[PDB]
């Protein structure tokens, strides 16, 4: 984040005033704005139709093939009042819907539109309370006259209905009318009443719990207690008669089973089958214990039959508990609901499996059979959308079937809904009877409901659910055509979410929830996939409700945008680390592209003339697609690289501003430059920085990408239009007011190019030297950013150079910069010590170069105290770079260290020594009294020495030079003449030629000849310095010398040859020296270290024996060992040696004679 952040919040405050710019684009601007809008509209009412199929103050929520969520024309806000009990139910038989609370009951028509509809309230009693702070219980009653049901072709009534049965504490009250009901005084309105005493409390703890209809039969209710009262309210065809039929409820009565049973236990379902006619209803029975009955009632029937009495609350364990304790603890049965076929019923149950800590609501379809009281378990489904316990009896969640009764067969599968305070779960299961079908996997798509808003009631029909909520009044789920089993196929669930994220969170104001987080763990590739289906389906507008364009491809773009939002917002916070990092960034890049693509399209246009040429150009691209008729659908959605048709022209345009202006010109262009960028660059900037906690930073890329918007082609035009409008701007001074558009060039440049190395280091390295183009990136960038650097520095955008200088490197301009600055502001000290921390070697190395140049050499030392360390680096560099008045400096400073090793380059320098013969004679006499002044701060005494040797060495050089040119060397020894010499002979005359000098031959000529004034220092340095060498080599070379001292001593009579050269070392003390011998017969040893080294390689090059010389010379030794038998030889060592030993106090050992060491 830093650097980068911190750089733009400078750029601002800056370059923002003193500017002025003109141009006038403004028309087509606006225009676009007001067109772009006008798509917008087109396309929001091509979703209206589509979307909805149901709107007039129904609005629906969403659609999908298998349900379509819509509130009706009603809500049940206005005109209620709110009491602790809202109770609502559903009659779906009659159509007319019901809702009860403490002081009032409501019956309204729920098909009619406003929400303030027409409410027909009856006012309860004042006369029997159960307005006390908890609801009366109210339900309506069927019709049954005036045709047996009232005309809905004609308007009777609002609400076609029967009586209002209300149980007020322990008394039933059937009311025939809803309408002669006095609404003062209710003891008018007894008398039309019917009323009978139930021997619980709706009011106590024994209350009423349900009352069910199962007309014209009677009614059944239940208590909480397992109390079940049926009553028949009526003698048939209206007119009240609350008779108590019969007590359902015993304790098992008779004997033996009396005291084993009771049925005193709650009844946790009880459920409507097929009216079969003539007061028959079948009845279904559901309790706790998980016994299942059913129930013939009779008016029409002999006896009521009971056609299935069987067990399953144990039948769950034969295959939840005969492996694996997943069914372990609590199985409660909550409900029961009938299935198309009305034999088999679906339990809603749940267990709680505590080795996994998850609750499993378990689905089972049960297929009963009557003829034996058996039962089929056909499949069982785990609901996975809960996996924590709901043990609510405020609320139990209950499953509801708007099952078929009509045709079974209109479709293979019935959509089963799981109510939930917080949801509703709409799965999918199967019937076929066949066994090649799998019974498990199925499809569960879920939509949320808010937890403040929830269900008081309901009620089905035989196609759609009619769901009572709080304020939202009734919703009709309707389930529409869903696919049966997976013969018939269908979308997903992961799928599905990403449809409700984008298209239906459009539509405001429900309790239904439009973005999830998994609620249950999948794999990463299953949810990637679906999350690239629905990038494309926005990406092209292949959408479900996307249209392509119906305007120009400009235009189009808008649309998108507001699909685009509600997308990123969802895969961000929800599937975060549930897909890749590479695929997370490019949804994000292609939104990042899309902002600058509309605010592009919208700008470009401009002037009248511009825009005919922008067309120009955007017919060719189109041609180069494969054929034209002018405009594909490649410019019509966005590739991701739009500036790629106009751009090389606007580079161009640019290109001919520089040499020839056209007066108002330089600005237009200039602002057109500033206003594209602005947008462009804001959008983008912006959108990285939410992708911050979704990897990258904008200072990072990723190894395998890079932004779609850097890429060579773009900077490239970019780099070079900048000169051109800084020469002109400079040229007539008013370049101050252009400095904004200087800027931000210049910042996205560098950005760019920095990322891009980041990018190009993630490559391997065989991959960098096969790319030519990342090094033509590299080209692109260094040549021009040091000039960059300079123009910011004229238009005072020096603090910028700065932030320049820190974040994309560029440590001599912060040496410039900083210079500029005075120690004075306490913030400009800081400035250099912060960005010596930051870089303790590359600033600071840096920084004394800079200094060394520009005669700063006060600062180099004083003022900044503490990068010493590294100075003491500086100074062990060849040469600082200053030139031939850089070393002076340093010997100045007592820092002599970095001179001698910069003199050096002087001296093979032939313009700074060498210039005439004058200059060339000071220049020497000046090294040599500089060399004098080297005190101790730095030992280079050892060099000063060296300094003053030197002009010595060049006359030795030159002395042995001289020699060899006037035939100085000698003939060889060997032979008549030495071979050497017509080596010698051939190097000396090319050198008198006059002609060019010959580097090569000076220094060959000068060793392969000896001086005979030169013999003497070998001699001397093998006695001191020696030992050193090995003994071994020492002797050998001494030994040589040896041999021909004595050859020539035996071949005559007169000695005195032996002496000389042992008395000679004693004069410079060379026995002191140690382990030098005198000249003595050579023999075996010096036979032994001669044959090693035998080739001599010097004769190598001759073309004649090449090692017999070697041969000769053990010739040679051998004469030497023919004179040692003869002891004549012996007789002229002893007594020379001797005398000489008598003036020189040595100690002889004769016969073979050493000095003893």
């Amino acid at each position: 984040m830093s650097e980068k952040k911190v750089h733009l919040r400078l750029r601002k405050e800056l370059s923002v005033p003193i500017a002025v710019v003109e141009n006038e684009s403004l028309a087509q601007l606006s225009y676009e704005e007001e067109s772009q809008a006008s798509l917008m509209d087109i396309s929001m009412e091509q979703q209206q139709l589509r979307l909805h199929s149901h709107f007039d103050n129904s609005k629906v929520f969403t659609e999908n093939n298998r349900y379509i969520v819509k509130t009706l024309q009603t809500d049940y806000s206005s005109g209620f009042s709110n009491d602790d009990e809202l109770n609502g139910y559903i009659d779906m038989q009659i159509g007319y819907g019901l809702v009860n609370d403490h002081k009032k009951v409501y019956i309204w028509n729920i098909h009619s539109t406003q929400k303030d509809t027409p409410y027909i309230t009856v006012p309860f009693r004042s006369d029997d309370n159960d307005e006390i702070a908890v609801a009366p219980r109210c339900i309506l009653t069927f019709p049954a006259t005036m045709d047996e049901s009232p005309l809905a072709l004609n308007p009777n009534d609002q609400d076609e209905t029967g009586g209002l049965i209300i149980i007020k504490g322990s008394k039933a009250i059937y009311y025939e009318d809803i309408n002669s009901i006095n609404n003062l005084n209710f003891k008018l309105s007894e008398k039309f009443s019917h009323e009978l005493e139930l021997p619980i409390n709706s009011s106590g703890g024994e209350k009423c719990d349900l009352m069910l209809n199962c007309e014209p039969a009677g009614i059944v209710l239940s208590t909480n207690m397992g109390r079940i009262f049926f009553i028949t309210i009526r003698n048939s065809m209206g007119k009240p008669q609350l008779k108590l039929g019969k007590l359902l409820n015993k304790p098992f009565k008779l004997g033996i089973w009396s005291k084993i049973f009771n049925t005193n236990s709650s009844v946790v379902s009880l459920r409507n089958g097929p009216i079969l006619g003539k007061g028959t209803r079948l009845v279904y029975i559901t309790t706790n214990k998980g016994i299942f009955q059913t129930w013939q009632l009779s008016a029409t029937n002999s006896h009521p039959t009971k056609l299935i009495d069987v067990n399953i609350y144990e039948a769950i364990l034969e295959s939840l508990q005969d492996l694996y304790p997943f069914a372990h603890g609590t199985l409660k049965i909550w409900d029961s609901h009938p299935l198309q076929d009305e034999s088999s019923q679906l339990f809603l149950s749940s267990i709680y499996d505590s080795s996994c800590n998850e609750t499993y609501y378990i689905l089972s379809t049960i297929i009963f059979d009557s003829s034996s009281n058996s039962f089929t378990i056909f499949s069982t489904y785990r609901l996975n959308t809960f996996m924590e316990s709901i043990t609510d009896t405020k609320f139990k969640p209950k499953i509801f079937i708007p099952q078929m009764e009509n045709a079974n067969d209109t479709n293979e599968v019935t959509s089963i809904l799981v109510m939930f305070p917080n949801a509703v779960v709409i799965t999918q299961v199967n019937s076929k009877l066949d066994s090649s079908y799998s019974m498990r996997r199925k499809w569960e798509d879920i939509v949320s409901l808010r937890n403040d808003i929830d269900i008081i009631g309901s009620g089905y029909d035989s196609k759609s659910l009619y769901v009572l909520t709080k304020q939202m009044g009734v919703l009709q789920f309707f389930v529409k055509e869903n696919e049966e089993t997976n013969s018939k196929p269908e979308v997903g669930f992961v799928k599905s979410h990403v449809d409700q994220a984008v298209y239906f969170s459009k539509i405001n104001a429900n309790p239904i929830d439009f973005n999830l987080p998994p609620e249950i763990s999948l794999d990463q590739e299953s949810i990637e996939h679906d999350l690239k289906l629905t990038s494309e389906e926005i990406f092209h507008s292949n959408g479900k409700y996307i249209p392509p364009m119906l305007n120009t491809l400009g235009q189009h773009l808008s649309v998108r945008k507001e699909f685009f939002q509600n997308f990123l917002t969802f895969v961000a916070k929800n599937f975060n680390y549930k897909i890749s990092p590479e695929l997370k960034l490019d949804l994000i890049e292609k939104f990042e592209i899309l902002n600058c693509c509309i605010k592009f399209n919208s700008i470009i246009r401009q002037s009248d003339v511009l825009n005919d040429i922008w067309e120009k150009t955007l017919s060719n691209y189109n041609l180069t697609q494969n054929e034209h008729l002018t405009t594909k659908t490649v410019v019509i959605n966005s590739p991701d690289v739009f500036p790629v048709i106009f751009k090389q022209f606007l580079n161009h345009v640019v290109f001919v501003l520089f040499p020839s202006q056209n007066q108002n010109f330089k600005l237009n262009v200039t602002n057109l430059i500033n206003l594209c960028f602005y947008d462009g660059i804001l959008e983008e900037g912006e959108k990285t920085i939410r992708y911050e906690l979704l990897e990258l930073d904008p200072m990072e890329v990723d190894t395998s990408k890079l932004p779609w918007f850097i890429n060579f082609d773009y900077l490239n035009c970019i780099n070079q239009c900048f000169f051109d409008f800084t020469f002109a701007c400079e040229e007539e001074g008013s370049l101050d007011s252009y400095k904004e558009g200087l800027l931000k060039i210049v910042k996205i440049l560098y950005y760019q190019f920095n990322q891009f190395k980041i990018w190009i280091n993630t490559q391997p390295v065989k991959s960098v030297n096969a790319n030519d183009n990342f090094i033509n990136i590299n080209n692109l960038y260094d040549d021009n950013h040091l000039d960059w650097n300079h123009v910011l520095c004229k238009v005072n955008l020096k603090e910028q150079c700065i932030q320049i200088a820190e974040f994309y490197k560029d440590l001599s301009g912060l040496v410039q910069t900083l210079q500029t600055l005075d120690q004075n502001d306490s913030t400009t000290v800081s400035l250099y010590e912060t960005f010596f921390n930051e870089f303790p070697k590359e600033f600071s190395f840096t920084l004394f170069e800079y200094l060394i140049k520009h005669k700063k050499l006060n600062d180099l030392i004083f003022r900044f105290p503490q990068q010493h360390d590294v100075l003491i680096q500086f100074f062990q560099e060849s040469a600082p770079k200053y030139g031939h008045v850089a070393w002076i400096q340093q010997i100045l400073d007592g820092s002599y260290a970095d001179a001698m090793n910069t003199l050096k380059n002087i001296t093979v320098d032939d313009s700074k020594k060498g210039e005439s013969l004058s200059e060339c004679e000071l220049h020497l006499n000046v090294a040599k009294l500089s060399s004098l002044l080297v005190e101790k701060d730095n030992l280079d005494i050892n060099t000063l020495r060296k300094i003053q040797y030197n002009l010595d060495t060049i006359d030795a050089e030159k002395n042995i030079s001289n020699k060899l040119k006037k035939g100085e060397v000698q003939i060889c020894k060997r032979f008549k003449n030495g071979s050497i010499r017509e080596v010698f002979n051939i190097l000396v005359e090319e050198l008198k030629s006059t002609t060019v000098v010959n580097l090569s031959d000076l220094v060959e000529l000068y060793s392969m000849l000896d001086d005979e004034e030169s013999l003497f220092i070998p001699l001397r340095l093998l006695s001191v310095d020696g030992n050193l060498l090995n003994f071994e080599v020492k002797k050998f070379l001494n030994a040589l010398v040896w041999r021909r001292i004595v050859l020539l001593n035996a071949s005559n009579e007169g000695d005195k040859l032996l002496q000389h050269i042992v008395k000679r070392v004693f004069d410079e003390e060379l026995p002191k020296n140690n382990d030098f011998p005198l000249p003595s017969v050579d023999l075996l040893c010096d036979k032994s270290l001669l044959t090693p080294e035998y080739i001599s390689e010097t004769y190598g090059r001759f073309p004649i024996d090449q090692n017999a010389i070697r041969e000769e010379i053990y010739e040679e030794i051998s004469q030497v060992e023919t004179l040692n038998s003869d002891n004549s030889l012996e007789i002229k060592l002893h007594s020379t040696i001797g005398s000489v030993a008598k003036e020189k106090n040595y100690t002889i050992n004769y016969e073979t004679n050493t000095v003893e060491y």
